[PDB]
């Protein structure tokens, strides 16, 4: 188990254009093509993304490219990010592994925001960090894709995904 799994698991995979749970234009696993609400403001994105007419659809091997590419965003993200830096260096592997996820499904900016789990986090309170999670709009809207994610920042084991 490792962070491509554990998010395939999460995303698992649409080889065309469909609605997250947040109401946006996405496709492969997990990948944000656009926040607007046009679908061919999506459509350039993902032409854009891919390097040809798709027009809507791709292929597995593209999508493991574009998924690829996400992971590295999301590690880039959270290092670049002096609010999510100290916080990630402090974790343990493990949720390590749930940081990277939750940037990746939520983004950078949204996580920052979270003052509170973050400096619950970075003291070790993962039972409160855990509740007070459960509790963001992104759980609420997206309950099985994050589900997993937060028993994992609260336990640091990887049973959610067996
Ligand atoms: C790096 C990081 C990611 C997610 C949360 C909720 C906190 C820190
Ligand atoms: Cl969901």
């Amino acid at each position: 188990m490792n962070i491509f799994e554990m998010l395939r698991i999460d995303e698992g995979l649409r080889l065309k254009i469909y609605k997250d749970c947040e109401g946006y234009y996405t496709i492969g696993i997990g990948h944000l093509l656009t926040k607007s609400p046009d679908l061919n403001a999506a459509k350039s994105e993902l032409d854009k993304a891919i390097g040809r007419n798709c027009n809507g659809v791709i292929t597995k091997d593209e999508a493991e490219k574009l998924f690829n590419q996400d992971v590295d965003a999301a590690v880039r993200g959270i290092l670049r990010n002096a609010k999510l830096k100290p916080v990630y260096d402090s974790l343990d592997a493990v949720r390590r592994c749930a940081a990277i996820n939750e940037v990746f499904q939520m983004g950078v900016t949204g996580v920052a925001g979270f003052t509170n789990v973050l400096r619950m986090l970075q003291q070790k309170r993962w039972d409160e960090a855990a509740v007070n999670l459960a509790k963001s709009r992104w759980y609420n809207q997206c309950p099985d894709r994050a589900k997993r994610v937060i028993t994992t920042f609260r336990t640091g084991t990887w049973d959610a995904y067996k």
